[PDB]
Formats: structure tokens, C-alpha cells, sequence
RNA sequence: CACCCGUGCAAAAAUGCAGGGGUCUAAAACUGAGCGGAUAACCUCUCUAU
RNA sequence: CAUAGAGAGGUUAUCCGA
């Protein structure tokens, strides 16, 4: 179950000096102040409106009681004796890294003696760290193209510098310009469109190459991006995200240039588009002008402000709609519009009127503690809406349903459409250089990828803001550094990714080169009259053709797809109804037997398959073959990327600790040479003649630099695994990480595997072959070796070398657990401990 | 069935009960979002064809 | 500038399994 305290209403407990402040929950993510208690001592701020009455204040622990939805009570313990119980003073909590004061003298001025700007610059790296991981991604996809050149890519030097290469006299660029002029001419260029090919008027309209300058510029901010993200810049290369105002004339450009094209191409037909919708409004709304309600249903529609009320109008209208059988077939040809405009009717009866309304229900929903009471609210809510609504809705029903009123309120514009275009989305020249920095590295990835990144940063800024919030409301000092001055700006920040999340979408395929694709489609499957077109038609719309393309080669995943253990497994992993739908579309008998008959028939897709009575039936079998192949290894392919994504994040986490901790004071030496100084610097271990000779004793675990190894058994556990590590596997895998390798050659490490039982699982056995292929001709110490020979003879990951080589992240105790003993890896399949 | 912290109780150096954690792990609460298919209208540029 | 028929893209629903 969720926490008691924050469905109470207490959204955070400070401890700001000797004093302590307990805030509530607010519109959106909002802090408000009404408690304040210093040593058993009460004072109440917001005195008007309450959100919970604290009934007893002791040293221990505060008990409260809210007053929101639900009275729900519980209690809250005290920040000040954290750490300080049981072993005898208040003192302000610490961040279990030992890392407070440093992050503190680094992000501002100085050490704040209080627990809320840990919290700010925690925020901040959560959003370097989910940078870092998909700016990773879009490299790995722009590198895939190939079948050094991103790494060294700075936006120090621009185009004209980077054309002196033609005649150097030095070959260490020289074929660093030769790749650059590889790179572009490729076919498989023509993936990321909106970022390579922009569209040119017939002296019709055809879209063609850039100039070379602007995909440089592209290459350079990527790649760029990735170097500052995943490594420590050291100088004033390490503030290059947060100054992206002093970038060069070209890359603004094409900053804006790529950041231009979706705008003008959704804000320019916006009245044509939805001109019925405004109509049908204008009629029901009598009242109201027709150029408020035309900027209320651009940011209503467009901007899409109806997902951050707090609650559903989804639902709502869902619970309400569903008593009246509009889903009966009557209204199936107006139910798109109709139930638009009932969302819409929803949104503006909250925000005008209805807004005590919106608050009860937002408060309800946050006082709940289960998912019963989510529903019976929705349900009370929706009875009253139909009882208001009823009259409207059916109106507009009526009035959609006239086709023939319809089209005659099709053909008429008396639309005022010049004035008042403030709400129209911001082009490129308002927006800022992160925002638009932040689209290019988006134009790379798949659309869950995307969504996933914009959340998370739309998130972690108004965390930042409502946090800054805070300290000007508690009177703390919030003046970042001059550095970070850029940080100052965060809210507006949030704002223009708010509007990001308006209009975000995939990257779109380019109309001329649907025919360059035609043998990439037409390999996935490994077929090499006119069938072959057909089948290269029905691949090509595939929505997860792009997922397989952009992020693995298709002779690759034709290769792959022949490891008939994975495809079980992922086959498994679909239920039962949706397996027994794919067995009766590709075919005229348990559910295990199909589920194997499944993965015995795409093993072996041919074209003999394919060709071998009716015309509607052999067609629509070949399509559901087509799409249970492009689902499967869809599946497999983005789970892998996601698991690496992981272990992305981890040697981030490591580099960026690694710097912190060096400035803290403490000797870690340099971290390129060997990853896993980090942990025997914070142990205080050395590596005396290449090993580790020093032995377990309390005392070491006494004095760790940090808490989360002063437990004596978790120490022992990770000093034993170092003792069976090695610094060239350490450095290999982080490469293999960092680079995707294990995923790129995919065709390879997945030969001999026997049987998976998670994706984990994989992803591990994949990692352990390639290191035992890229070793096979070296010297190895005795432990690598066993682990080698493990792993040959059991045909299966092995879990001690797992422990092994993920030792860099032993500083961090539950990063390491989560990242090594499988079963705690994944939330969404949550196993049992096996230590 | 993760990690850390608080409090009661058994102990004697750890078990249990009940909680908290934005300052632990992709990871605070409402919501936005990170799951997979199989059909539907409606708009735009056509492009022979009417 | 109506009906047949293609592509290619926008939003939007609703249906079952989680
Ligand atoms: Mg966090």
C-alpha cells in the first residue's frame, strides 16, 4: 500500500537548523508551509484553510490528521533524529553517499546546514543521469548505420574548421573527415528525417540531403551531448548543457531549423483542421465569444493542458458516458467528434465554474489509500456531471449527427483567426537552446523513449521549482552559483518542456526512400511473382519496423530470431487469449503446444511460407506472420536496450561520484586505468601489487566513506567479489555497456544459449560471451577463467561473474544489489532475494 | 520480496510488530509516463480515373 | 471539384488481454 503520511497530506518534512517544517501537497506539484516546531514547540503557518492538524508533537516522530477527502491519520518521523537514535543529539540529516557538503560548495555557494537543497541537486542529477542514458541510445542508433568518429565530436570547432581535413597532412584526422564523408551519402541516412532532410519546392515539393554543414552540426551536438553526459568534463566543458547560449551561429541554426518544422507544420492548419469542432462549440456555446473559445480549445486540444489538471477527464467522461448506450452502433460514425467535444465541455466546466469541484476530487484522490475508492469517487463525480451535462451533450449529439447540417457547417470560414494568436505555440526564435537541444536528441529515439524522457524531465524541473519555491518562501539563501546561474530560469525551463510534451512525436520515414528500404524490409526476414512486394509493403507500415531497423541490423535479427530459447521465452511472456489469437490468424492443442508451434513456424520463416485458398484469407495469414515476427523481436530488441540502459546509468553514476568524492578529499586516482576505484577508495583498500591483500576487519568497515558500506556483511561480500575481478573485463564490459556492443552483435553472443528465464538473464549471457570472445586470446586470471569455463559448460549466465565485474558500482549497496542478483532488477517482475 | 532510518517488545548484539524515506535503487502522492495487439471514422497534397 | 481506386502523413476514439 501507499504511504499513510502522504495521503494525510504531509508532502515533506525540512530540517532547516534546530527547526523543523512540514509542508502540504498543493495545484499540481506545489509546496505549501503551515507547520513549523522546534523541539516539541508548534506554530502554524497557513492559519486559513488547513490541510492536516498535528495531534500529538514529540521528540520521536510527529502524529497527524488530515483534514483533506478522507481524515486519514498517521505519523511522520523527525529529520533532525535521523541517524540519531538507539546509539544522542538533533542533527540535520546527511545523504547516505556522504556526498551533501560537497554537492552543496559545487551547485552553490557554500554549505546551507539544511536537507532541501540536497534534495534540488539529487533532482539535477536524476536529469543527467536519464540524459545521459537516452543520449547514449540516439548514438548507438546513429552508429548502427555503419554495418572514433563520435566520440571526439566537439562543438568547439565548426563546420569550416572541420573542412580543413580535405588536404591534412595528418592521418589521424584524415580518416576521421573520410568517415565523416562516409557517414552522409548512406542510404540508411534516410531514418531521421526531421533531422537530416528537410523539404525543397519543385523549382513538386520532394524531400532532399541538408548541406553538409547542418548534418555536421547535428553529428556534433549528439555527440557532444553524449561526451558531456557520460564522462566528467573537467574546465568549462563540464557546464556545456547548462551555457548552451554561447554555442556557435551554426548550431543554433540548426537547432532551429530541426525545432521549426513540427510547429509550423501543426499551428499553420489548426483552424482548417478542426473547423467542425469550433463550429459545433460556437453553437452550444451561445455566451462565450468566439475567439475565447477558440483559444481555450487550442490549449485544450494542441497543448494538451487536460493531462496535468490532477485528474482523468478520460475517466470521467468514460464513467459518465457509459450508462447512455452511446457506444451502441447510432452514433459510431460521430462518436470520434462527439466524445472530443464531451472531454472538452469537461475541461472548461472545470476551469471556469466547477474549480472548488476540482479541488474536493484532486484532494479525494490523494487521500485515498487503495484503488476502490479511486473508482466509487470517479463514479459519485460522474453522476453529477451527466446530471449538469445532459442537456449539452445531447445537443451536441444532435447536432454532429445532422451530416447534412454538417457539411452545410463545413463550407462557411467567418473564423477570426489573426488576432489573438498569443496561445499559438512559441516557434524556435522564443524557445530556449536546451529545449531545442533536447528535440534533436528526441528525433533519435522511439516514441516510449520519448515520452519516458519528457516526463521525467518535465518532473524533476517542477520538482526544482516548487523546491526553490520553498527556500524563498522559508527565507533560505537559493542564489545558485555563477555557473548554474542557468538553473535560476527553471521554472520558464519547465514550461517550454511542458509545450514539448505537446506536440513530441516518433521520427517519421521519408516518402522518396520508401523504396531504399525495400531490401532492408525484405532481408529482415531472409527471403533473398510480385509477392515479395507484398510482403515488403506489409513490413515496411509495421510500426516496430522501426524499432528493429534503427537500433539492429536486419540480417542480424534474422540471425537472431533462429535462437529458438528466446523467442519461447518472449513468446511466454505473452498471455495465454493473445497467443490462441495468433495461433488462429496464422493457422485454420494446450496453450504450450501453440506457443511452441509459434516459435518452431518464425524460426524458419521463408518464402515458401509466404507464396505456398482465398484471396482474404492467405493475405491476412501472411500479415499476422509478418506482424507475430516484427512483435517478437521488437520485444526482445527494446527490453535489451532497455536492461543495458541500466548499467548506462551505473557508469555514469560512477564517473559523476567519482569526480565528487575527488573533490571531496578523498584519494581515489584516475578511474579511466581501472572502473573500480571508486569502491576500494571509499573501502580504503589499495591494489598492493595488482590484488587486494588486505583481509576483512571490522575497523574498515567502521571507517567507509560512506554509509552505505559500514554494514559488515555487505562489505565482506563486495571486497570478497573485488578479490574475484579483473580490470581489463571491468574495462571491456563498461566499453561494451557504454558502446551497445553486446546488443550490435547480437548475432553472435546468442548462438549457444539454452534456455532464458529472464531478460536479465540474457542480457548477462550476451555480455559474458562477448567478453569470452574478445579474451579467448589472452591471458586471464584464474577467477575470469572459472567464470569462462562456467559459462561455457552450463550454456547460461553466470551469476559470479555477474557479481564480478558489476564491482565498480559496490560504492552504491543498492545500486550494486539491484544490478546484480536477479530477481530485484526489474520492478515490474519483482523476485525473491537470493543472498 | 530490495536498502536506510525512527519507536515499542524479546533479547543480549539480534529477532519480531508497526511506520517513515523527494534527501536509496529507472523509484515521494494526485496526473502526466515508462505494456502488447485488432478494428474505426475525419482532415490534407494528389493521381490516372468520374 | 461527385463517385470508384490508390499511396503518404494529423488528431481522435473503443475492444480484449496486463
Ligand atoms: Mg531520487
Amino acid at each position: 500500500t501507499k504511504s499513510m503520511a502522504k495521503a494525510a497530506g504531509v508532502k515533506s518534512v525540512f530540517a532547516v537548523g534546530n527547526t523543523v517544517y512540514m509542508t502540504s501537497f498543493g495545484r499540481g506539484n506545489d509546496a505549501v508551509l503551515e507547520q513549523k516546531i522546534v523541539d516539541t514547540s508548534h506554530e502554524p503557518l497557513n492559519i486559513d484553510d488547513p490541510a492536516y492538524q498535528l495531534n500529538v508533537v514529540t521528540m520521536n516522530g510527529y502524529s497527524v490528521t488530515g483534514h483533506r477527502g478522507e481524515t486519514v491519520s498517521a505519523v511522520t518521523d523527525n529529520p533532525l533524529r535521523r541517524f540519531n537514535g538507539r546509539k544522542p543529539e538533533q542533527s540535520v540529516p546527511t545523504d547516505m553517499l556522504c556526498l551533501k557538503p560537497t554537492l552543496e560548495k559545487k551547485f552553490f555557494g557554500k554549505e546551507f546546514d539544511d536537507n532541501i537543497h540536497i534534495q534540488l541537486i539529487y533532482n539535477i542529477l536524476d536529469i543527467e543521469k536519464i540524459l545521459a542514458v537516452y543520449s547514449t541510445n540516439a548514438i548507438y542508433a546513429l552508429n548502427n548505420m555503419s554495418a572514433d568518429f563520435f566520440m571526439k565530436r566537439t562543438t568547439d570547432e565548426t563546420f569550416d574548421d572541420f573542412e580543413k581535413k580535405k588536404e591534412s597532412t595528418n592521418s589521424r584526422e584524415k580518416a576521421d573527415f573520410d568517415a565523416f564523408e562516409k557517414f552522409i551519402g548512406n542510404y540508411r541516412l534516410a531514418y531521421f528525417a526531421d533531422a537530416f532532410y528537410v523539404n525543397k519546392k519543385n523549382p513538386k515539393a520532394k524531400n532532399v540531403l541538408r548541406e553538409d554543414k547542418e548534418l555536421y552540426s547535428v553529428l556534433t551536438l549528439i555527440g557532444k551531448l553524449r561526451h558531456w553526459c557520460v564522462h566528467s568534463e573537467e574546465g568549462r566543458a563540464e557546464f556545456w548543457l547548462y551555457k548552451l547560449d554561447e554555442l556557435k551561429d551554426d548550431f543554433k541554426n540548426v537547432l532551429d531549423v530541426v525545432y521549426n518544422r513540427p510547429v509550423e507544420e501543426i499551428n499553420n492548419r489548426f483552424i482548417e483542421n478542426n473547423k467542425v469542432n469550433i463550429q459545433i462549440l460556437g453553437s452550444v456555446y451561445k455566451n462565450t465569444d468566439i475567439a475565447e473559445l477558440v483559444r481555450s480549445y487550442y490549449e485544450f486540444l494542441i497543448t494538451k493542458k487536460y493531462k496535468n489538471m490532477g485528474f482523468s477527464i478520460k475517466k470521467l467522461r468514460e464513467s459518465m458516458l457509459e450508462g447512455k448506450g452511446y457506444a451502441d452502433k447510432e452514433y459510431d460514425s460521430v462518436r470520434n467528434k462527439l466524445y472530443q467535444m464531451t472531454d472538452f465541455i469537461l475541461y472548461t466546466g472545470y476551469i471556469n465554474e466547477d474549480s472548488d469541484r476540482a479541488d474536493d476530487l484532486v484532494n479525494t484522490l490523494r487521500s485515498s489509500l487503495k484503488e476502490d475508492d479511486k473508482t466509487t469517487v470517479y463514479c459519485k463525480e460522474a453522476d453529477y456531471l451527466w446530471k449538469k451535462y445532459r442537456e449539452s451533450i445531447r445537443e451536441v449529439a444532435d447536432a454532429l449527427d445532422g451530416d447534412n447540417i454538417k457539411k452545410l457547417s463545413k463550407s462557411n470560414i467567418e473564423i477570426q483567426e489573426d488576432k489573438l494568436r498569443k496561445c499559438f505555440i512559441s516557434y524556435a526564435d522564443s524557445v530556449s537552446e536546451f529545449t531545442k537541444l533536447i528535440y534533436l536528441l528526441t528525433r533519435f529515439l522511439s516514441g516510449k523513449e520519448i515520452n519516458d524522457l519528457v516526463t521525467t524531465l518535465i518532473n524533476k524541473f517542477d520538482n526544482i521549482r516548487s523546491f526553490l519555491e520553498i527556500m524563498d518562501e522559508l527565507g533560505l539563501d537559493r542564489t545558485f552559483t555563477a555557473e548554474y546561474s542557468f538553473f535560476e530560469g527553471s521554472t520558464k525551463y519547465l514550461a517550454e518542456l511542458v509545450e514539448l510534451n505537446s506536440f513530441v512525436k516518433s521520427c517519421s520515414f521519408d516518402i522518396n526512400a520508401k523504396r531504399t528500404m525495400y531490401r532492408d524490409a525484405l532481408d529482415i526476414l531472409g527471403i533473398e511473382n510480385g509477392l515479395r512486394n507484398f510482403i515488403a509493403s506489409n513490413v515496411i507500415d509495421s510500426n516496430r519496423f522501426k524499432y528493429l531497423v534503427r537500433y539492429g541490423n536486419p540480417k542480424k535479427i534474422r540471425e537472431t530470431a533462429k535462437c529458438k530459447p528466446a523467442v519461447r521465452f518472449v513468446l511466454n511472456e505473452i498471455p495465454d487469449a493473445q497467443i490462441e489469437r495468433y495461433y488462429e490468424a496464422c493457422c485454420p492443442c494446450s496453450a504450450n503446444k501453440r506457443r511452441e508451434k509459434l516459435a518452431d513456424m518464425i524460426a524458419e520463416i521463408k518464402f515458401e511460407n509466404f507464396s505456398d485458398t482465398s484471396e482474404a484469407e492467405i493475405k491476412r495469414k501472411n500479415q499476422a506472420i509478418i506482424r507475430l515476427y516484427l512483435t517478437v523481436m521488437y520485444i526482445m530488441l527494446k527490453n535489451l536496450v532497455n536492461v543495458n540502459a541500466r548499467y548506462v546509468i551505473a557508469f555514469h553514476c560512477v564517473e559523476r561520484d567519482t569526480k565528487l568524492y575527488a573533490e571531496s578529499g578523498l584519494e581515489v586516482g584516475n578511474i579511466e586505468k581501472n572502473k573500480t576505484n571508486l569502491t576500494m577508495a571509499v573501502m580504503g583498500v589499495k591494489l598492493e601489487n595488482g590484488i587486494i591483500k588486505t583481509e576483512f576487519d571490522k575497523s574498515f568497515a567502521e571507517n567507509a566513506a560512506n554509509r552505505y558500506l559500514r554494514n559488515a556483511r555487505w562489505y565482506k561480500l563486495i571486497l570478497d567479489n573485488l578479490k574475484k575481478s579483473e580490470r581489463a573485463v571491468v574495462n571491456e564490459f563498461r566499453n561494451t555497456v557504454c558502446h551497445l556492443n553486446a546488443i550490435r552483435n547480437i548475432n553472435i553472443n546468442i548462438k549457444e544459449i539454452k534456455e532464458v528465464e529472464n531478460y536479465f538473464a540474457l542480457y548477462h549471457y550476451l555480455i559474458q560471451k562477448h567478453l569470452e570472445n574478445r579474451f579467448a586470446d589472452k591471458k586471464v586470471e584464474r577467477d575470469t577463467g572459472d567464470f569462462i569455463s562456467k559459462l561455457e559448460e552450463h550454456k547460461t549466465y553466470c551469476k559470479d561473474f555477474v557479481k564480478a565485474y558489476c564491482t565498480p558500482f559496490g560504492y552504491n549497496l543498492v545500486r550494486y544489489k539491484n544490478l546484480t542478483i536477479d530477481g530485484l532488477f526489474d520492478k515490474n517482475y519483482p523476485g525473491k532475494d537470493d543472498s
